[PDB]
């Protein structure tokens, strides 16, 4: 059964199920990663993000070889679990990205999403491959996501002010006590490409961890994290994760703070990627500070001593954070969250 049971389809489907026409029509692509593509579209007026994997073939897409189902069922399951986190009681969040639905597809690329392909190829340029060659028994996953809004990289020069910084921070802290509490989550690539931001008119926006609700004033933005190609999560004691022990690449990045979290996992780990070390989220949380403080620029500046003060405890948070076990941890005993 198609999407773990809740569409009534058996065995692979044509992309015509999960794209009618004027929902493919409407198609723009919105990102990319060695993974594949990402297609924003609008299907009952509400936008949403359409992320296409291909799977169980022999040809290098983009420079890699394709998972087998096998391979790629952790992201599946793990998004689901974390889009359930919306409406959980004693430990809910909103600040995972919603799955619509998750198909395997089997057929050749559409014509119309490597028209919307080239489009971005033409106007931001892209690292892939055009996905022109795959033949019509080629296999896909298709997960189809709630529309996130903008990544934190392409907001680098976009947001207010360093409040917005903290409620950011607030936020994905948030997200990921829950999702420790609820799962034993842990993310494991949290860079500032899978954080997202999209405008709200709530004020506060309000999680319950471990029975306990609280609120987090919103600065306008709701955040989003996505991405779950390298997390790990567990259930009644059975762990989902990917096992990285092997992978020579993933360890030998430079140029940015992130290939170093990489790093100072396997250091946390020792190497064993199927135990639970929340304090991976506490890394990634840190770089994200890290970018908050050092590559963001934000619209307005610290002009007045109370925006000082925040900017001066949010460098207190990057300088103090790493003393923390766990994303609860910091939640439930940093000052920045008081
Ligand atoms: N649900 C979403 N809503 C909005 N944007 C999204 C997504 C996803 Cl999933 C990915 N992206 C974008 O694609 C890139 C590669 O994964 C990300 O960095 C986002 O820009
Ligand atoms: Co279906
Ligand atoms: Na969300």
């Amino acid at each position: 059964f198609q999407s773990m049971g809740e569409c009534s389809q058996k065995g692979p489907v044509p992309f015509s199920h999960c794209l009618p026409t004027e929902k493919l029509q409407r198609c723009e692509k919105i990102g990319e990663g060695v993974f594949g593509e990402v297609f924003q579209t609008i299907a009952d007026h509400t936008p949403v993000a359409i992320k296409i994997i291909a799977i169980e073939g022999p040809d290098l897409v983009n420079g890699s070889h394709q998972k087998t189902f096998e391979e790629i069922l952790p992201e599946i399951i793990i998004s689901k679990e974390l889009s359930l986190l919306s409406g959980e009681v004693c430990n809910r969040t909103e600040g995972f990205i919603g799955l619509n639905s998750v198909h395997c597809v089997q057929g050749s690329y559409p014509p119309l999403l490597l028209k919307a392909w080239d489009h971005y190829n033409s106007t931001k340029g892209s690292a892939n491959d055009r996905p022109d060659f795959f033949k019509d028994d080629q296999l896909f996953i298709v997960l189809e996501f709630e529309f996130g809004g903008i990544d934190l990289e392409q907001m680098r020069t976009k947001l207010s002010s360093l409040a917005t910084a903290k409620s950011i921070l607030h936020q994905l802290t948030a997200s990921l006590a829950v999702a420790e509490a609820s799962l034993r989550f842990e993310h494991r690539d949290l860079h500032w490409g899978n954080v997202l931001l999209k405008k709200t008119s709530l004020k506060k926006l309000h999680y319950t961890l471990n029975g306990k609700s609280s609120t987090i004033p919103s600065c306008g933005l709701q955040v989003s994290i996505i991405d779950y190609t390298l997390s790990r999560l567990e259930r009644d004691g059975i762990v989902v994760f990917c096992d990285v022990s092997m992978d020579e690449d993933l360890f030998t990045g430079d140029g940015d703070y992130q290939f170093d979290i990489y790093r100072l996992m396997k250091k946390e780990n020792n190497n064993r990627w199927g135990e639970y070390h929340p304090y991976s989220n506490v890394l990634w949380l840190h770089y994200l500070t890290d970018k908050m403080l050092k590559q963001m620029t934000f619209k307005t500046k610290c002009n007045t001593p109370a925006m000082k003060q925040i900017k001066r405890k949010i460098q207190e948070f990057h300088r103090t954070m790493l003393n923390f076990s766990s994303a609860t941890d910091l939640l439930c005993q940093h000052s920045l969250f008081k």
